C-alpha cells in the first residue's frame, strides 16, 4: 500500500512572516493522530524557505516542505536560478518540476523537466513531476496517450530506482484554478495509465511504490472521492493550500 | 559627484550557511571608514535572503543587499516565481533585471526587462538594469548604437523621474567567455553613451545622478582603472564577490582612488 500525500503548492503567494502564520495555522488545525496516516507538505516560494525550515525544525513539526522549481545545474553562472543543493541544505523534502505554469510561461519542455528531475534526485530531493493535457486533447479523446507520452519524456534518462524515488502529479490543465475538477473516474483513468507506464519504465514492484497525485481544483467536497481511487495517492493542492484550516481538512480526509 | 557602488552578484552560488559566513567575512574585512566613500551590496540567491537580512539588521551592517531577478507580477499563479513584494519585506535594496544569463538561458527580452524594472520600482526596489552586446555586434563596430537601443527598450514605459531611481549595468558580453578583453576605455565609451541616452530619455540633471556600473570581469588588478573613468560609477562583480577578502579589497580600491 501507498501512504497518501497532500502537498500544498502556494505558487507566488505569501511573504516570509505570512508563511510562518500559515504553517502555524496548519500545525494547530490538524490533530497529531493524522500524520501516521497521511504525509503533509507545504511548498512555499523560495524566499520563504528559511523561515519555514527554522519553524518546522525548531518546533519539531511533522509537516514537511519543498520548493516550486530548481535549476538543472548544481551551481555557477545562472543569475536568478536556485540550486537543488540550496534546497537540500534547507531540509526540503520535495521539489516541483514541470508545473504547467512553468511549461507555459517559462518554456520548459519535457527534456528540461527530465533534467530537473535528475538534478533533484542528485541532491536527495523528491521531485514532484507534473504532467497534464490541454482541453482540446481531452476533447479529441486523446488524454491517456498524451499523458503517457509526456510522462515518458519527462522521466527520460532516469533509471528504474530513480523512478522509484519520484512522485508524479496529474494536473489536467483545464482543472487548474478553474473550479472544474476532474471527476474521480477521470482522475483514476489517467493515474492508472501512469502507473502502468511506470511499471514498464521501471518494474511492476517499483511502480506500485510510486505516489501519483491528482491536482486541479481539489477541495473538501471532492478530495475524498478522488483519493479513494485505486491509483490516486493524494493531491497537489493549489488555492486551497493558502487557508490553513481548509488545507488541514484536506489532509484529514485523505488520511481516512 | 556620484558615489561609487560595488555590487556583488553571487549568481547561483552559496547555500544559507555559506551566505552567513561570507557576509560576516566581508563585514570583518572592510574597514568602516570605507562606507562613507563607497556603497557596497551583496546579491545572493533567493534562498539566502532571509539569512542575510537577519545578519545585516542584527549586526547593523552598512552593506546592503538585493536579489537576482523578480516576476513582472505581484502575486498569483506563477509556480516557481518570486515577487518584488517578498523582496521588499526581506529588506532588499536592489534587484538585478535583464542579466545576460537570463537573456541567454531564459529568453528575456527588452520589453520583459522593462516590465520587471517597473515592478521593482513599484515595490520600492532599485533595479539594476543590465544591457550589453554580443561578439558579432562588437565585431561590426555598431556596438554603441546596439547598446543605446537595448537601453531604450529595457527602460520603456518608465517616466523621466523613474529613470532617476534605476541603476544601469553594462555587461560586455562580447568579452565574457570569448577570449576577448574589454578595457577601461571600452567601458567608458559605452557608459558615456549610456548617460547621454539617459539624458534624452529623462533630463541631463537626472542622467547625472544615475549610477552606471561596469559588469564585465572585475578584479583587484583592474577595478581601479574601471572606476577611474568619467562615466563609470562602480561594478557589478562576478566571481570575486564570492571571496570576502577579495570583495572587500575591491570596495576599498573603488573608495580610495585613484
Amino acid at each position: 500500500s501507498r501512504k497518501p500525500l497532500i502537498a500544498g503548492n502556494w505558487k507566488m503567494n505569501l511573504n516570509h512572516y505570512e508563511a510562518i502564520a500559515l504553517v502555524q495555522k496548519i500545525a494547530f488545525s490538524l490533530p497529531d493522530k493524522y500524520y501516521d496516516r497521511v504525509d503533509v507538505a507545504v511548498i512555499p516560494p523560495f524566499t520563504d524557505l528559511r523561515s519555514v525550515q527554522t519553524l518546522v525544525d525548531g518546533d519539531k513539526l511533522r509537516l514537511t516542505y519543498g520548493a516550486q522549481d530548481l535549476s538543472p545545474h548544481d551551481s555557477g553562472a545562472y543569475t536568478g536560478d536556485v540550486s537543488g543543493a540550496f534546497l537540500a541544505k534547507l531540509g526540503c523534502s520535495y521539489v516541483v518540476v514541470g508545473h504547467s505554469e512553468r511549461r507555459t510561461y517559462h518554456n520548459e519542455d519535457d527534456a528540461l523537466v527530465a533534467a530537473k528531475a535528475a538534478t533533484a534526485l542528485k541532491h536527495g530531493l523528491t521531485p514532484i513531476v507534473c504532467i497534464g493535457e490541454h482541453l482540446d486533447v481531452r476533447e479529441a479523446g486523446n488524454h491517456v496517450a498524451h499523458n503517457i507520452e509526456q510522462l515518458r519524456g519527462s522521466l527520460a534518462g532516469l533509471l528504474a530506482e530513480q523512478i522509484g524515488s519520484v512522485v508524479i502529479a496529474y494536473e489536467p490543465v483545464w482543472a487548474i484554478g478553474t473550479g472544474r475538477v476532474a471527476s474521480a473516474a477521470d482522475a483514476q483513468e489517467v493515474c492508472a495509465a501512469i502507473r502502468k507506464e511506470l511499471a514498464s519504465l521501471a518494474s511492476p514492484r517499483i511502480a506500485d511504490t510510486v505516489r501519483v497525485l491528482y491536482g486541479g481544483s481539489v477541495n473538501a467536497k471532492n478530495v475524498g472521492d478522488i483519493v479513494a481511487q485505486d491509483d490516486v495517492d493524494g493531491g497537489l493542492v493549489g488555492g486551497a493550500s493558502l487557508d490553513g484550516e481548509h488545507f488541514a481538512t484536506l489532509a484529514a480526509i485523505a488520511a481516512g
